[PDB]
C-alpha cells in the first residue's frame, strides 16, 4: 500500500517503464489494420473509413 494522492486510485500502466504493443493483434495481410480507432480498411484505401486517418507507411 502507497499514499500520497486524493482518493484511493488504482491504475493499470507501470509506472517509471511505459512499454509497446502489450498484445498481439489480428491482422490481415492485404489489408491494414488501423491503429487510432483499430478498424478494419483496404490495402488500395491509403485512408480510413471509421476515422478517416491517413494510411500509415
Ligand atoms: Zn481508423
Amino acid at each position: 500500500g502507497s499514499s500520497g494522492s486524493s482518493g484511493s486510485s488504482s491504475s493499470c500502466t507501470v509506472t517509471t517503464g511505459t512499454l509497446g504493443f502489450g498484445d498481439k493483434f489480428k491482422r490481415p495481410i492485404g489489408s491494414w489494420e488501423c491503429s487510432v480507432c483499430c478498424v478494419s480498411n483496404n490495402a488500395e484505401d491509403n485512408k480510413c473509413v471509421s476515422c478517416m486517418s491517413e494510411k500509415p507507411g
